[PDB]
């Protein structure tokens, strides 16, 4: 409508509000945003994706995520999917990715948390969950997630990638799984130590644009990419920021309570009855949002740092409400 419309005009910024975006699409976020992302970047078109059946596959995608989930519900894939979007198009890296790899990371985004039940890796794993028994322990959720996106494109009546070429659906793929296996956290510090070895060596053309020598670069970048997406929360304005705070930690003490339900031990961060709210955040920045985020500034400076100020000012404020 008029609201929905105005608020899209902010489609290609970091500013952007998700949680309006959600208010005018009848609670279709992520619907709304594909097809916002797709239709600015002229993916339909490149990839001779049918609108019906885009709008299709993103429909179940969306129903796919679970609506009584505090945080890993349909709104968050729309706001790691818009914040990926927005990345792609640093100044820094100015034609590096074929459409085809711009193509993987958004749809990558968008199913990169799909199907998540609201407890963590390690509950599955300690409470011998059928998950954790099919996939052995290791990446538990994400695996799960890449399963059911890549399943969804199973029917003709869903199959969005029917016009790319076979080497492209394959290099797709391999794309999309490396970028969603890589949102694990038990990855994130050799993901980071990995982005650190690439600033070191970083070259760049006399415009100030990345040179990103193979496959074997991009990926890397994209990877990166989807991850400091997934962890951009405290990188937005403070409004937004406290929102997802808040459903954040409804989702951990939900866990934290069905823990103590079963008898099990409670991981510190999950417990109610203990942990603050704003500690908790400002250790979260601390050690693992503003050691990442600052190393893709490096990657990408000075980009980011209007990023890396608001992150700070955020980082403050939180510490400000601990006494
Ligand atoms: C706004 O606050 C948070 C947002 C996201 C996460 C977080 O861990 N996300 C995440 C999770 Cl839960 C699992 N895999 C990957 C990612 Cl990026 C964690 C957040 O806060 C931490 C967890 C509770 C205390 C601080
Ligand atoms: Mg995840
Ligand atoms: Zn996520």
């Amino acid at each position: 409508e008029d609201h929905l419309a105005k608020e899209l005009e902010d489609l290609n910024k970091w500013g952007l509000n998700i949680f309006n975006v959600a208010g005018y699409s009848h609670n279709r976020p992520l619907t709304c945003i594909m097809y916002a992302i797709f239709q600015e970047r002229d993916l339909l078109k490149t990839f001779r994706i049918s609108s019906d059946t885009f709008i299709t596959y993103m429909m179940t995608l969306e129903d796919h995520y679970h609506s009584d989930v505090a945080y890993h519900n349909s709104l968050h894939a729309a706001d790691v999917a818009q914040s990926t979007h927005v990345l792609l198009s640093t100044p820094a890296l100015d034609a590096v990715f074929t459409d085809l790899e711009i193509l993987a990371a958004i749809f990558a985004a968008a199913i990169h948390d799909v199907d998540h039940p609201g407890v963590s890796n390690q509950f599955l794993i300690n409470t011998n969950s059928e998950l954790a028994l099919m996939y052995n322990d290791e990446s538990v959720l994400e695996n799960h997630h890449l399963a059911v996106g890549f399943k969804l494109l199973q029917e003709e009546h869903c199959d969005i990638f029917m016009n790319l070429t076979k080497k492209q659906r394959q290099t797709l793929r391999k794309m999309v799984i490396d970028m969603v296996l890589a949102t694990d956290m038990s990855k994130h510090m050799s993901l980071l130590a990995d982005l650190k070895t690439m600033v070191e060596t970083k070259k760049v053309t006399s415009s100030g644009v990345l040179l990103l020598d193979n496959y074997t670069d991009r990926i890397q970048v994209l990877r990166n990419m989807v991850h400091c997406a997934d962890l951009s929360n405290p990188t937005k304005s403070l409004e937004l920021y406290r929102q997802w705070t808040d459903r954040i930690m409804e989702e951990f003490f939900q866990q934290g309570d069905k823990e103590r339900e079963r008898g099990m031990e409670i991981s510190p961060m999950c417990d109610k009855h203990t942990a603050s709210v704003e500690k908790s955040q400002v250790g979260f920045i601390d050690y693992i949002v503003h050691p990442l985020w600052e190393t893709w500034a490096d990657l990408v400076q000075p980009d980011a740092q209007d990023i890396l100020d608001t992150l700070e000012d955020n980082r403050n404020w939180y510490q400000s409400m601990i006494p």
